[PDB]
């Protein structure tokens, strides 16, 4: 992948499991992890990051086979992004963590809160893996159909990820309600231009729970919500309109539902919200760090 | 002036300067401070009050002359605010208190606590007067003519405000987003239904400081933004879209020229921002109370 000239962090790589992954990195202090989910990488934080500069260590990585890091001869399963991200976390020595999620990174990072409660300071999400998709018919109709036709069959998923790049070329763009520059969908491309490596984008949406299906995915999402439930973590919930994967009234719900838990809305967004509204996200979370000054 | 069937808080008045000053009340502890501007009254804030009960002694009293306060035969001159309402404060012997503030209210509001920090806990505002306004061309073109031709002489502010009352029948609801009900309108019409009574409301406009003038506004407004910029007192600015007094650019600058300030977006409104946003902006007060011990 050629790093974006428009991505002022510096890049840094950590050896997990024989593969090198990427992240970027900022100050000092306790990190701040940022996680992102499909089809995206740490770029999705570049314009986040300027927000929490000084508020500790940023860390803003790229799981296993997207972005910047290595693309290792791996099925990119869900307990293979499980097992590289916790080695990449082990790889940092990262303790006294606050995970900013988004998307699949969420997945991972409430996961990982849910077997290392010890090792996390707060979580901050957006655009969310919170509750299970019930089903199809209770699935946004944004891409009720794109998850169907893809799910359906492997030559399926294949056909839309390999050949026709839908993930990057279209539903991106569409998650997004301000129109993207070139160059920051040629970000977005960089690090997919090869056919055959995008077999890896497939593997995101055939496991994204929907109807109890995959099993182990709802059985590690209902785990680690019914976790959640519990737990006296300080929350962030950053939420838009109309959003995707948290609509409004989702977010009154989390507000009952999850201990502690704050919020704060950003205004016009869908599913990819960083490039909607990123100043406000990253005032955000900066405000719900310091905590009033106490 | 009549109570209205959708203003569900108890009636009081304090006495303070020989009139009797209208205000609401809730509850205990704290209080919260409630401060309403041009052609608005306590009522502005019914909607928003329930979203804060139980978080402090709600107080939403109405500047004299407005509302239900009495209108003795006094000038009501910008001087003649100050005192009642430093006399209101006063008289009900308000500490530790979360001024939450609106327009001129804020004005108020903001002098006070500039000559009373020591009696301040918080501040919250919003379509608030903080930098004054550098000049006419901030304003859109018809509002820009509104203020231009009320201020060009006392006929044309008589004429526009006791002949035409326009700034209830016209400013107010075309700085509401959605539709005011009937006797919600009839609850802004029902403290100005005498011709006479209405010279009043010529007094904000003509004193309203666009440009340095007039020049004891200018020096007032100038002197509390300079304190503002130095307290670390908790504040709040919420702030909607497009808005009127605070657009999106300037929300953005006072996060960073004032200390210890959360800002809270709230979605589409302009002036008003109460009728459009009401439970939003009590349940934005309400979390940041909770951030910062209040
Ligand atoms: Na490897
Ligand atoms: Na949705
Ligand atoms: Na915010
Ligand atoms: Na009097
Ligand atoms: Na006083
Ligand atoms: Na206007
Ligand atoms: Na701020
Ligand atoms: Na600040």
């Amino acid at each position: 992948t050629q790093k974006p000239a428009d991505f002022p962090y510096p890049s840094h790589f950590a050896d997990v499991l024989g593969s090198r992954m990427h992240y970027v990195e900022h100050g000092n202090g306790d990190p701040l992890l940022f996680l992102h989910g499909q089809p995206t990488w740490s770029y999705l934080w570049r314009k986040v990051l300027p927000e929490l500069e000084g508020k500790g260590r940023l860390i803003a990585v790229d799981l296993i086979g997207y972005g910047m890091s290595d693309k290792p001869d791996i099925p990119y399963d869900i307990d293979d992004h499980i097992r590289y991200l916790d080695g990449f976390i082990e790889a940092l020595g990262l303790d006294r963590i606050t995970i900013v999620c988004h998307d699949w990174g969420s997945f991972f990072g409430f996961h990982y809160a849910h077997r290392h409660p010890e090792r996390i300071k707060g979580l901050a999400f957006m655009e969310a893996m919170l509750n299970p998709i019930p089903g199809y018919d209770a699935f946004d109709p944004q891409t009720r159909a794109f998850f169907q036709t893809l799910r359906s069959s492997q030559a399926n998923a294949e056909r839309m990820m390999m050949d026709e790049n839908q993930f990057v070329e279209n539903i991106l763009p569409a998650m997004i309600c301000r129109p993207l520059e070139r160059q920051e969908l040629d970000a977005y491309r960089a690090p997919w231009t090869d056919r055959q490596s995008r077999r890896i984008l497939c593997t995101f949406p055939q496991n994204l729970c929907i109807g109890k299906e995959p099993a182990s995915v709802y059985r590690m999402q209902t785990a680690y919500i019914e976790w959640l439930g519990q737990t006296d973590l300080p929350k962030l919930l950053i939420h838009a309109e109309p959003g995707f994967l948290i609509p409004a009234p989702a977010v009154d719900q989390y507000r009952q539902q999850l201990p502690n838990l704050e919020t704060a809305f950003v205004g016009s967004g869908l599913h990819y919200i960083q490039e909607d509204q990123p100043q406000k996200i990253g005032q955000a979370i900066a405000q719900w760090m310091d905590r009033c000054g106490l």
